[PDB]
Protein backbone atom coordinates (compact mmCIF):
# COMPACT_ATOMS: atom_id res chain seq x y z
CA UNK A 1 0.00 0.00 0.00
CA UNK A 2 1.44 3.58 -0.88
CA UNK A 3 0.41 6.08 2.16
CA UNK A 4 0.02 9.64 1.61
CA UNK A 5 3.01 11.65 3.29
CA UNK A 6 0.79 12.64 6.53
CA UNK A 7 -0.71 9.58 6.77
CA UNK A 8 2.10 7.70 7.52
CA UNK A 9 3.67 10.09 9.73
CA UNK A 10 0.66 10.44 12.09
CA UNK A 11 0.73 6.53 11.55
CA UNK A 12 3.99 6.26 13.03
CA UNK A 13 3.28 8.66 15.54
CA UNK A 14 0.80 6.68 16.68
CA UNK A 15 3.21 3.40 17.18
CA UNK A 16 5.77 5.17 19.39
CA UNK A 17 8.45 6.26 16.78
CA UNK A 18 8.41 10.20 17.75
CA UNK A 19 12.09 10.20 19.81
CA UNK A 20 11.81 6.92 20.02
CA UNK A 21 15.71 6.21 20.62
CA UNK A 22 15.98 10.09 19.64
CA UNK A 23 14.78 9.59 16.21
CA UNK A 24 12.13 11.85 15.53
CA UNK A 25 9.17 11.79 13.32
CA UNK A 26 10.74 14.07 10.84
CA UNK A 27 13.98 11.47 10.93
CA UNK A 28 11.57 8.66 10.05
CA UNK A 29 9.84 9.92 7.30
CA UNK A 30 12.91 11.39 5.43
CA UNK A 31 13.74 7.93 5.79
CA UNK A 32 10.69 6.47 4.36
CA UNK A 33 11.02 9.04 1.38
CA UNK A 34 14.14 8.16 0.21
CA UNK A 35 13.89 4.31 0.56
CA UNK A 36 10.37 4.07 -0.30
CA UNK A 37 7.99 6.65 -1.12
CA UNK A 38 5.95 5.47 1.54
CA UNK A 39 5.23 2.52 -0.46
CA UNK A 40 4.92 -0.70 1.72
CA UNK A 41 5.38 -2.93 -1.32
CA UNK A 42 8.56 -1.44 -2.41
CA UNK A 43 11.72 -3.95 -3.05
CA UNK A 44 15.33 -3.76 -3.84
CA UNK A 45 17.78 -6.58 -5.08
CA UNK A 46 21.62 -5.83 -3.79
CA UNK A 47 23.93 -6.97 -6.37
CA UNK A 48 26.61 -6.64 -4.14
CA UNK A 49 25.97 -9.51 -2.35
CA UNK A 50 22.64 -10.78 -3.42
CA UNK A 51 20.64 -9.20 -0.86
CA UNK A 52 17.35 -7.90 -0.85
CA UNK A 53 15.73 -4.90 0.95
CA UNK A 54 12.05 -4.89 1.85
CA UNK A 55 9.12 -2.48 2.52
CA UNK A 56 8.49 1.12 3.54
CA UNK A 57 12.11 0.92 5.46
CA UNK A 58 14.13 -0.91 3.08
CA UNK A 59 14.80 -3.62 5.81
CA UNK A 60 17.53 -5.84 4.40
CA UNK A 61 17.87 -9.62 4.37
CA UNK A 62 21.28 -10.18 5.21
CA UNK A 63 20.63 -10.13 8.56
CA UNK A 64 17.39 -8.34 9.31
CA UNK A 65 14.36 -10.87 7.86
CA UNK A 66 14.24 -14.22 6.47
CA UNK A 67 13.93 -14.93 2.85
CA UNK A 68 15.07 -18.42 2.37
CA UNK A 69 17.88 -17.28 -0.14
CA UNK A 70 21.22 -16.94 2.03
CA UNK A 71 22.00 -20.13 4.14
CA UNK A 72 24.25 -17.82 6.25
CA UNK A 73 21.77 -14.81 6.80
CA UNK A 74 20.63 -14.24 10.45
CA UNK A 75 17.37 -12.11 10.09
CA UNK A 76 17.45 -10.54 13.82
CA UNK A 77 13.86 -9.46 13.71
CA UNK A 78 12.44 -12.87 13.38
CA UNK A 79 9.76 -12.39 11.02
CA UNK A 80 9.58 -13.67 7.55
CA UNK A 81 10.73 -10.50 5.06
CA UNK A 82 7.33 -10.74 3.21
CA UNK A 83 5.84 -9.66 6.51
CA UNK A 84 7.50 -6.58 5.91
CA UNK A 85 5.59 -5.89 2.42
CA UNK A 86 2.29 -5.50 4.33
CA UNK A 87 -0.29 -3.15 4.32
CA UNK A 88 -0.21 -3.07 7.99
CA UNK A 89 2.97 -1.85 9.25
CA UNK A 90 3.53 -2.49 12.46
CA UNK A 91 6.07 -5.50 12.12
CA UNK A 92 7.96 -2.73 9.56
CA UNK A 93 8.44 -0.64 12.43
CA UNK A 94 8.97 -2.82 15.23
CA UNK A 95 11.86 -4.52 13.07
CA UNK A 96 13.09 -0.70 12.63
CA UNK A 97 13.25 0.14 16.00
CA UNK A 98 15.51 -3.26 16.79
CA UNK A 99 17.62 -2.19 14.01
CA UNK A 100 17.94 1.68 15.43
CA UNK A 101 18.70 -0.15 19.00
CA UNK A 102 22.02 -0.81 17.65
CA UNK A 103 24.51 2.16 18.26
CA UNK A 104 24.65 3.57 14.45
CA UNK A 105 20.69 4.02 15.10
CA UNK A 106 19.13 5.25 12.46
CA UNK A 107 23.26 6.17 10.54
CA UNK A 108 22.68 2.51 9.53
CA UNK A 109 20.49 3.46 7.03
CA UNK A 110 23.17 4.92 3.83
CA UNK A 111 19.93 6.98 2.05
CA UNK A 112 19.59 8.54 5.76
CA UNK A 113 23.10 10.20 5.69
CA UNK A 114 22.67 11.02 1.90
CA UNK A 115 19.64 12.46 2.10
CA UNK A 116 18.70 13.54 5.34
CA UNK A 117 22.08 13.92 8.18
CA UNK A 118 22.34 18.09 8.29
CA UNK A 119 19.67 18.11 5.68
CA UNK A 120 15.66 19.54 5.82
CA UNK A 121 13.47 17.50 7.51
CA UNK A 122 10.64 19.24 8.48
CA UNK A 123 9.43 19.08 5.04
CA UNK A 124 8.49 15.41 5.38
CA UNK A 125 6.24 17.06 8.49
CA UNK A 126 5.10 20.23 7.29
CA UNK A 127 1.20 20.55 8.23
CA UNK A 128 1.01 17.02 9.32
CA UNK A 129 0.69 18.24 12.84
CA UNK A 130 2.27 15.69 15.03
CL1 LIG B 1 20.63 -12.00 2.23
Amino acid sequence: KVFERCELARTLKRLGMDGYRGISLANWMCLAKWESGYNTRATNYNAGDRSTDYGIFQINSRYWCNDGKNPGAVNACHLSCSALLQDNIADAVACAKRVVRDPQGIRAWVAWRNRCQNRDVRQYVQGCGV
